[PDB]
């Protein structure tokens, strides 16, 4: 696969950019084209959750740009790559592994082969186990060491074993049963300690989420949790009523004191940052029930089918991928913001900060060459209207191009004050994207200042500060309501956007070699922090930091 | 006193020429190889009276002695010291709004006179503080009763922007100092936010704090009126309102019309920016949660940093140093972002807070003279605490295509030394190793030597090798405190406040206004009636119409 800057489609986009960059103005495009919203929006009907609208019209694209972008998807063989993923080819080429999160939500049970065997029965067997356990815990059948029902579920995991379950349980809170859920991930003892203070050992269920069952942070947290537990329970045999594992290592799990009957497995073709759909989603199933966890899978499967069947010019993940490449590789924007106008989705941007950045924060191509072009952006955001009142000043009147995805539901789960709060929330959702596109010219701001009765000199002083240049691009995504289905569909849509960008950049979206160096160096430092001896083994900064911390232990 | 266009400033030109000649050659590791005294030269220890030293280690940066000199000349050329003194004197440096900028007066612990409109603001500041102290002790003690004669159990701050983020972030950061009160923060106009708090409350024992200067802020007042409605459904007595709602505000007319007694209005002043307001009456939720004595220590820490910023010569002045590094990376290397990475779960909202304080301050494009900038201003600020961030996005910081200066922060001591300190040792090892890694990287030779030592078939070594290389040369600041306490937190917040200020000075922008809010607010007001009415909407651009009409079909 040829270096991307020598790809003829990429070259054509560079030529066009170099000649037209500065002449693309979104408002002017709207003024000249009454069909613009119809042309650059996609409505995706669902069986039972309404339509999903993707409105990508407030972007710096016209007919020429859109064709040139589609042609880049074609020249980088996005469709072929997609089909390779879905067929279980070993597309994680540095680890020589398949990439099959889509198998976890294969609701049609189509055969998908790995090492000569269909994985569907294995996937479905884990799901049936999750369903049985969930019912046992939720119903009170599963009892603690003094014979009581569980009241609290504590997930302990890092990265992919934490963010997904945390984000989704917060997003789908209205669907919760009576169980309280807690998430521990930081090695910082604060994280565990503040959870344990809320708990009764007799009614607490811990879920230790780690494939290896040797991950440092998660095992340390797990063992500290066990120690606390046994201070209450005294009896090591009681650990098996209060600790279960999402893992492959039956020996280690058994040695920790978990019954291996309560080990929920998954596979090397499930990436951590694509894992919430697996056994890793057990805390989701427990919190909102298995039938809701299945609807989340259904939504994801729906989107997987859209990604597979929709032609490129009507394929939501592709179009999103292409827009990001446009802003990132041609306009040079470093970042991309996720702005859900929904407080429950407060951790959505954090979740994709991982799914996107850990996937596409790469620099080596499949041929082993180093890229000479931009790859993944810094992904960030806060839900509206909170972010709106924190940082939008800079999105409107700073020096930066920041493409933003604005998301909202038509309906709220909390229609307080006869719906009044939701109307205001949606008005802001709409107005901000309108504002970013349209801006406010010198003439418009001046006319306002005159009509307000300000004198000419005062108007001169303030006027430049009141001008909004606009032409700032946004996508708007609307659902009828955020439900397990529509959330699953959206998560999967972003998963496939990320995949498609990786294919264009010819990187490996599915490995993570970049975490190895810090892990090694941390292991080397651990023993040096065990006493007050002066450390000289590193560069002078690391040494100097270590000795300062020793003075202050 | 507008300044020359920054790219024309002779000190900025000198930097540009040096960057043009040396950007490709500056390698942090090499600079350590060649200067054994590097850590000593490019670090600062600031002793505090009771909280140990604060260490800023800025040695893992793409700077040599020439770079550092040239950056200091820029802070001189742009008159940072004069601009500081002007702020601290009460001059009207918020030039678009013609207002003073005096969050430093909120923590003026020495009671120095500070003049606004011919009057010392110090007595005013101190009266409000005295009031906050009296009220906080009354609520905390149980002496302040609800409408059925019970002590308060829950405190609900309602506010947006600067009336929320500071109190939220500081209560989370100082949670080990909390008393028995539960604190709640409602900010979003999204009904979910209020509703999920109200479910946990007993109207007999809940106290609401309505934080808004004008007392007209739409989202805050909508939330407040909904809370009041809930409240009165239970209390059924307009008089009960004054036992359960207080205001952080100066509009006594509107407060009192809401049902709050003006005795329970805690005022602040127009020279207090929202994003710099937690030190004022706006901090009442903090005072309530961790007690007034602790709130004063927070103030003391900020005052201590204010004094440092005033007295330290540029070359040993932490805010200025951090500001100048950020201009180096932003304006010369072109980096768009800056990451804040506290290795501290209590500080999980620290980056979020500085998203506002930095980006709403310096996300600006018009200079003091009214001219549009032709250089970059404020970066996108972002981050998550360690080690959470570490397992989310550090792949990209290590091996992506982007320069991302990061501030790593950690304490030598934890408030939660569980398992005999074992978690905190690991936490610290990661705090240290990550910046070491970012600086040192790992060459083809280093990677290959490791691979050789695993039983790796040479074929497989060759195919994996390039993926295992780390370019390194990625800069960081490391900030260490003895412990995150109210004082050390206050000092660090102020430090970043003064970083932001110094950058604003250099860029010749107004760090203290926020005219960028207005267009969106006006366009939302127009849309409101259109969401209610029956008609197909056609008054906007096709996208806004299309979105409206799709929403309307799904109502």
């Amino acid at each position: 696969k040829v270096n991307l800057k020598q790809d003829p489609a990429y070259q054509k986009l560079q030529e066009y950019y170099d000649n037209n960059a500065d002449k693309i103005n979104i408002l002017q495009l709207f003024q000249q084209d009454a069909d613009r919203f119809n042309k650059y929006s996609l409505r995706i009907p669902t069986p039972n959750d309404g339509e999903i609208l993707l409105d990508y019209s407030k972007n710096r694209i016209d007919d020429t740009t859109f064709s040139l972008l589609l042609n880049l998807a074609k020249s980088r063989n996005v469709e072929k790559a997609r089909d390779a993923m879905f067929a279980g080819e070993k597309i994680n080429f540095t680890e020589d592994r398949a990439v099959l999160h889509v198998a976890l939500r294969n609701r049609q049970n189509r055969p998908i082969m790995v090492n000569g065997k269909d994985v569907t029965p294995d996937v479905n067997a884990v799901l049936a186990h999750m369903k049985e356990f969930s019912t046992q815990v939720i119903s009170g059948a599963w009892k603690g060491y003094t014979g009581k029902p569980i009241t609290d579920v504590i997930n302990i995991g890092i990265g992919g074993s934490d963010l997904g379950p945390l984000m989704v349980t917060e997003a789908l809170k209205p669907y919760a049963n009576h169980l309280k859920v807690h998430f521990v991930s930081n090695i910082d003892g604060t994280h565990l300690a503040e959870v344990l203070k809320r708990l009764n050992p007799e009614t607490a269920l811990f879920i230790i989420a780690s494939k290896t069952f040797t991950t440092q942070e998660t095992i340390t947290n797990a063992t500290s949790a066990k120690t606390w537990f046994l201070e209450a329970a005294k009896d090591p045999a009681a650990v098996s009523k209060h600790f279960v594992a999402l893992s492959t290592n039956g020996e280690k799990v058994t040695a920790f004191g978990i019954d291996p009957k309560n080990m929920f497995g998954f596979w090397d073709w499930v990436g951590g940052r694509y894992s919430l759909w697996s056994a890793i989603g057990l805390s989701i199933s427990l919190y909102i029930g298995f039938e809701n966890f299945e609807k989340l899978l259904d939504g994801a499967n729906f989107m997987d089918n859209h990604f597979c069947t929709a032609p490129l010019e009507k394929n939501a993940p592709v179009i999103l991928a292409l827009l990001g490449v446009w802003y990132g590789n041609f306009y040079g924007a470093e970042t991309h913001a996720l702005l859900p106008y929904d407080q429950y989705l407060h951790r959505f941007a954090a979740y994709f900060q991982q799914g996107d950045m850990e996937s596409n924060g790469k620099y080596v191509t499949r041929s082993g060459a180093t890229v000479d072009y931009s790859t993944g952006p810094v992904v960030w955001g806060e839900p509206g209207t909170n972010g709106q009142h924190a940082f939008y000043q800079l999105v409107h009147q700073g020096t930066r191009l920041i493409p933003c995805d604005f998301l909202a539901p038509a309906q709220t789960h909390n229609p307080i004050a006869n719906g009044a709060h939701h109307k205001i929330l949606l008005a802001n959702f709409l107005a901000q994207t309108e504002a970013l596109m349209k801006g406010k010219t010198d003439a418009e701001a001046k006319a306002e200042l005159e009509k307000s009765g300000m004198a000419p000199e005062a108007i001169a002083k303030i006027l430049p500060h009141k001008v909004f240049k606009g032409n700032r691009p946004t996508n708007s995504i609307v659902v009828k309501k955020f439900t397990p289905f529509t959330l699953g569909a959206l998560i999967a849509m972003y998963e496939h956007k990320i995949f498609t960008q990786g294919v264009i950049w010819d990187i490996n979206s599915f490995d993570q070699w970049g975490v190895e160096l810090g892990k090694q160096l941390a292991k080397a430092i651990e023993p040096e922090l065990q006493d007050g001896k002066k450390i000289t083994s590193h560069d002078a900064s690391t040494n100097g930091l270590i000795n300062f911390l020793k003075e202050n232990f």
